[PDB]
C-alpha cells in the first residue's frame, strides 16, 4: 500500500536541482560567495524528510532560513501576486530591485514541487499533498509562507506590489501577498505600499479588491498607493 495526494509530485531532479541552483547563485551573487550549499541542501532536506508531509511547521525550516539569511536593501522591495512572469522581468531590468525569488531561499525553490514521508528518508516523486484537497500545512506552502513572512518584515519605506489586471480578484486576500505579507509589513519601517495594476482601457486602481487592499494597509497605519500600468511593455523600458 502506497499513499497517493491530489497534488503533483516532487519535481524531478528536485535534490540535484536545488543544489545546483545553490551553486549557480553563489557565483552571481558574490556577497554569498561562501555559503556551503550542501550544508544548505542538507538543511533543507533536513525540513521534511521523514516528516508527514502534513505535519510541517515553520521551524522545520528555520535550519535552513538561518544558512540562507540575506538581508537586502528593506527600500528595494517588489511584492507581486499571481503576475510573477511579468515581475521577474522587472527585476531583471531594474536590477537593484528585488523580488521573493531573486533571493537566494526563494531563488532555490521558484517553481518546483517537494514533499517526504513519515519516518523514512525517501521523496515522493508520485504525488504531494494539494493545499486545497489534502493539507495546508504541506512542505511547499509552509515553506512559501515562512519566507514570505520574513521577506515581508524586513521591508522598508516604500514598498510596491504589482497586481493582474485581467484577474476577476485583482487581490486576492486568500493569496501570499493578501493572506501572509500584506499582515507583517512594520509600520515603523514602511511608510507606504504602493500598488501597480497591470493591464493584460479604463481606471482599474477604483475596483472593489483594491479598496479592500487599502482598508487592510489603512488600518496598520501604513499609507497607500495605486497607479494604472496602462502598456506593460512600455513600463520595462521607461523605468
Ligand atoms: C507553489 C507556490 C505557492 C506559494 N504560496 C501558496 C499560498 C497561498 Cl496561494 C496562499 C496562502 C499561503 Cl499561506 C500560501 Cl503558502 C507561493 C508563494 C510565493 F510568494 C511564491 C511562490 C513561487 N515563487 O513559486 C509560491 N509558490
Ligand atoms: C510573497 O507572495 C507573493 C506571491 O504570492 P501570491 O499568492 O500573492 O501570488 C510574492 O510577491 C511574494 O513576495
Amino acid at each position: 500500500w502506497r499513499q497517493q495526494w491530489s497534488g503533483p509530485g516532487t519535481t524531478k531532479r528536485f535534490p540535484e536541482t536545488v543544489l545546483a541552483r545553490c551553486v549557480k547563485y553563489t557565483e552571481i551573487h558574490p556577497e554569498m560567495r561562501h555559503v556551503d550549499c550542501q550544508s544548505v541542501w542538507d538543511a533543507f532536506k533536513g525540513a521534511f524528510i521523514s516528516k508527514h508531509p502534513c505535519d510541517i511547521t515553520e521551524e522545520d525550516y528555520q535550519p535552513l532560513m538561518k544558512l540562507g539569511t540575506q538581508t537586502v536593501p528593506c527600500n528595494k522591495i517588489l511584492l507581486w501576486s499571481r503576475i510573477k512572469d511579468l515581475a521577474h522581468q522587472f527585476t531583471q531590468v531594474q536590477r537593484d530591485m528585488f523580488t521573493l525569488e531573486d533571493t537566494l531561499l526563494g531563488y532555490l525553490a521558484d517553481d518546483l514541487t517537494w514533499c517526504g514521508e513519515f519516518a523514512t528518508s525517501k521523496i515522493n516523486y508520485q504525488s504531494c499533498p494539494d493545499w486545497r484537497k489534502d493539507c495546508s500545512n504541506n512542505p511547499v506552502s509552509v515553506f512559501w509562507k515562512t519566507v514570505s513572512r520574513r521577506f515581508a518584515e524586513a521591508a522598508c519605506d516604500v514598498v510596491h506590489v504589482m497586481l493582474d489586471g485581467s484577474r476577476s480578484k485583482i487581490f486576492d486576500k486568500d493569496s501570499t501577498f493578501g493572506s501572509v505579507e500584506v499582515h507583517n509589513l512594520q509600520p515603523e519601517k514602511v511608510q507606504t505600499l504602493e500598488a501597480w495594476v497591470i493591464h493584460g482601457s479604463r481606471d482599474l486602481c477604483q475596483d472593489p479588491t483594491i479598496k479592500e487592499l487599502e482598508s487592510i494597509i489603512s488600518k496598520r497605519n501604513i499609507q497607500f498607493s495605486c497607479k494604472n500600468i496602462y502598456r506593460p511593455d512600455k513600463f520595462l523600458q521607461c523605468v
